[PDB]
């Protein structure tokens, strides 16, 4: 009940509240005009969510401020003390709907694949993911005790963390994109050049918008502005759920900062394990710009 342990479901370790959440998510019916944001945690979920809302409100910042990002974009598997569940919020979210998930394919509602819903997947280099994930486990108190960074890094390496293996995740959603319509984006690409990536998102969802407006989205989806913005920075939630004084949700927003956490030994060891997990995969990751 106090940083409870994970619960395994069909091979996926989950926050127990999210596992419970899968029951009522059995009753979820996807529409053809839905869009699923899919990511392994800490990969840029909130960032594309805010890009996709701004696209959906025609650039209108003021509408984007109607509520926090987690109410504008129902988080499918979500459940937590004192906050409405993904499924509850979904009931008051109007089509065309933006949905957020981290579920491995093993757990994904089949209705999203049968209905051919557009997915925007965001992948990020595992080193920055592990580091962000580690800080995230401290502030987001439903998560089990993270322990030392070292022991969290080893845990992360055998996917013995919330939502399981990053390795299997970025690969399985990469393969899905052959039989299913997936825009597969990279957080690093979004760091290098946010406007290229936003226009690709737009190409994907079929909106054209003017450059006055694009440029405008760019600036309002930057790290500095999304840190300032309380409908995107998660400071509106109760302190018993997320404690930003331990670690803020919007942390550094950088690519390449893993280097200030990983030791040299951790790095050599991670890289050897990495080359072995990722062998036979066309996927190429930039671990810095
Ligand atoms: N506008 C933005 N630009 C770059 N990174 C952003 C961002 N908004 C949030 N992030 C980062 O994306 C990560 C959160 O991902 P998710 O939303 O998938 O949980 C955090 O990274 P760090 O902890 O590396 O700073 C957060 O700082
Ligand atoms: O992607 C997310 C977002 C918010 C969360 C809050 C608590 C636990 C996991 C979470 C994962």
């Amino acid at each position: 009940t106090s940083r409870p342990p994970l619960e395994y479901v069909k091979g996926v370790p989950l926050i127990k509240y999210f596992a419970e959440a899968l029951g009522p998510l059995q009753s979820f019916q996807a529409r053809p005009d839905d869009l699923l944001i899919s990511t392994y945690p800490k990969s840029g979920t909130t960032w594309v969510s805010q890009i996709l809302d701004m696209i959906y409100q025609g650039g209108d910042l003021e509408k984007c401020h109607r509520a926090p990002i987690f109410m504008r974009v129902p988080f499918l598997e979500f459940k937590a003390p004192g906050i409405p569940s993904g499924m509850e919020t979904l009931k008051d979210t109007p089509a065309p709907r933006l949905l957020k998930t981290h579920l491995p394919l093993a757990l994904l509602p089949q209705t999203l694949l049968d209905q051919k819903v557009k997915v925007v997947y965001v992948a990020r280099n595992a080193k920055d993911v592990a580091v962000s994930y580690y800080h995230f486990y401290h502030m987001a108190k439903v998560h089990p005790e993270p322990g030392t960074w070292d022991s969290f890094l080893e845990k992360f390496m055998v996917g013995e963390v919330s939502y399981g293996s990053w390795y299997q995740h970025v690969q399985e959603w990469w393969e899905l994109s052959r039989t299913h319509p997936v825009l597969y984006l990279f957080y690093e690409d979004m760091k290098e050049n946010p406007k290229r990536e936003i226009q690709k998102i737009l190409e994907f969802v079929g909106h054209s918008l003017p450059e006055e407006t694009v440029d405008f989205m760019v600036q309002h989806t930057s790290f500095k502005e999304m840190k300032k913005n309380p409908m995107t920075n998660y400071t509106t939630v109760p302190q018993e759920f997320m404690d930003h004084s331990i670690s803020p949700f919007m942390r550094k927003g950088m690519a390449g900062d893993w280097k200030t956490t990983f030791t040299v030994a951790q790095n050599e060891r991670f890289d050897a394990d990495y080359a072995e997990k990722m062998a036979g995969c066309s996927l190429s990751f930039r671990s810095e710009l």
